[PDB]
């Protein structure tokens, strides 16, 4: 079942020509890789992480890991993205701070971490980087791209940038456009980091803006449980006594939400991912439905019924679009009991929907 | 058409035994009153506050005033609450900062601002308190009851709370309950302030969580453009540059969002309302129907259509509840441009419905 113990490899290239006209000179993408490439080089599947996702997304590094991969149920040796048949990529997206090119790379004048000197990326981007990885690995069409929420947003960019480039896109709990409920979460955290004292217009190195980028995270915490869960906590009444009784005024630390600070993450990191997701828009109705047209793969969509986060409403603009566009697209709304992240949960019937759109081509 | 100068009353009794065990004693409630009591009691309605309101409803404090109350356009002579005909009440929710028993409410020992020391209140106990207030002015039946938002949700809580004290509700951009979503913008605003250097258990006094406050308000700032606004803003690629660039790195100041230091908010009594709000809880479903069969009032429920903060749906599980009992229950839904405090702006069409409402008893 566990695909072992494995290493993170990185990929160098020259450059790349960022949307925005900034330039990355060079380009290193932080990756992975999972079961082995067939000589036909047709058996790949790219695997697109989300928010608080990376590389490592099956596996573990050492002997003395306390958790694998990051979607360790679904990839590796009889499992849903099979590495006794397929040969599984997944690669940190340029902007973050896992390995990949972000404002924690090493500037060539101050041997400091680039911080708010990076340049902004898109998704866009971060495909166009994804593109020059799998190319180096001999790869010219993909299987498979996957993904969910972040992931699910590039697996679709993946669909129209390169439309000939894979046979197959898996868009999990994701959307066309992220709503303003969306955009404004991300903006809070944000704002959370940009009023930390240790902010430093983002060239902190010593002392990083630790609380505000807490707070910014925290919110992917809190938004976890469903409408059901979160009213089961607060059921119908507030607390007996005062803020200072309740112990609810000794509540500082739960900004960490349990998570301790060697899990490290990046506020600049943090701030150009978010960008990327919020700046993002394939449209709805008509344009999406333009937008689309140019894909000629399959498509798979799954949602799930309590995720609010990106709730069915925008898996359905999509398969929508889809219809609208003439292409071969699957719709699948999964039963769960998560607030956002039910896709990356052991689920049978999630295993099932996997493995059948994989194994049968119609 | 403007109800000119306005003092701030204050109504005090002896005792409010709270919900949750604890007593608020004495208990003040500001308030302020627009238009002439009847000799016949009969013509009174209450206005409920939203987060960001008060009891200040309508009109001006002194000459020098910037701007008017926070639903002007809507009471006065010839206006919507119509202060020729009716006798228009607004107050201060206890647990609020603007005058009515709260968190800065001076502690009887320490000659300090209670802070945490306050209550835990609930909505129940907020409707508690304004039936005092109303009791006080001589009025045993209320024509109406009107808030949007959290104003809606008080509202809501007095026809079934004093069922028999109010001939009409009207329920604008409202809930029975919070949604995880609408807890999670809360909980991170709390968490915000209670991670705040200055926060100080919530006994501050000297110096208070002003950037802590700033964030938790800058939510209702951010969740204000519609998802077309939203989108508009942010369009289909992220910026040019980078974070130091684009100067987004001397970004603290926005946290603000323009409001200066001087309309003045409170940490504590933040924590205090927007709990309130989280717990209160009259469910969905068959639970609603049975919870809001109590009501004998006649029903106005008005969502807005751009609104997704307390969306349509929202409103809908209300009217659907209210047909469920057998109440009498109009149901619009206005066409809208905003992200949630459309209820608060000039419409003709809201105008129209609400006059006509009060207008016609059937």
């Amino acid at each position: 079942g566990s695909i072992g113990i494995i290493e993170t490899k990185y990929a160098e290239f020259k450059e790349l020509i960022l949307n925005n006209g900034s330039v990355l000179s060079p380009v290193v993408i932080a990756y992975e890789t999972y079961g082995t490439l067939s000589s036909s080089k047709n058996n790949a599947i790219l695997i697109c992480h989300a928010l608080s996702g990376d590389a490592h997304a099956a596996g573990y590094h050492s002997g003395s890991d306390k958790k694998p991969g990051w979607w360790d149920d679904y990839i590796g040796p009889g499992k849903s993205f099979d590495t006794n048949q397929y040969f599984i990529i997944c690669s940190n997206v340029i902007g973050g701070c896992k390995g990949s090119s972000g404002p924690l790379s090493i500037h060539p004048e101050t041997s400091t971490p680039y911080g708010s000197r990076f340049p902004f990326v898109s998704i866009q981007d971060m495909v166009k980087a994804q593109k020059l990885l799998v190319e180096s690995l001999g790869i010219e069409k993909l299987f498979c791209v996957a993904g969910g929420s972040m992931g699910g947003m590039q697996a679709l960019e993946w669909s129209i940038a390169y439309p000939n480039s894979l046979s197959n896109c898996i868009v999990m709990a994701s959307t066309a456009e992220h709503s303003a409920m969306q955009i404004a979460f991300n903006e809070v955290g944000r704002q959370a980091i940009l009023s930390d004292p240790n902010w430093k217009n983002g060239l902190y190195d010593e002392n990083s803006p630790r609380k505000g980028l807490a707070l910014a995270r925290m919110v992917g915490h809190i938004t976890y449980l469903s409408d059901d869960k979160m009213r089961e906590k607060f059921g119908r009444n507030p607390p007996r006594g005062n803020i200072l009784s309740t112990d609810f005024a000794v509540g500082s630390y739960l900004i960490y939400q349990g998570e301790s600070f060697v899990d490290r993450f990046d506020a600049n990191s943090y701030i150009y991912v978010t960008k990327a997701l919020d700046h993002y828009s394939l449209g709805k109705g008509k344009e999406l439905t333009a937008a689309l047209s140019n894909a000629t793969c399959r498509f798979l969509v799954v949602s799930y019924s309590s995720d609010w986060l990106y709730p069915p409403a925008q898996s359905r603009e999509i398969v929508k679009s889809l219809e609208a566009a003439d292409k071969r697209v699957f719709y699948v709304e999964l039963q769960s009991g998560e607030g956002h992240d039910s896709f990356l949960l052991k689920n049978p019937k999630q295993i099932e929907i996997l493995k059948g759109f994989l194994e049968n081509p119609n």
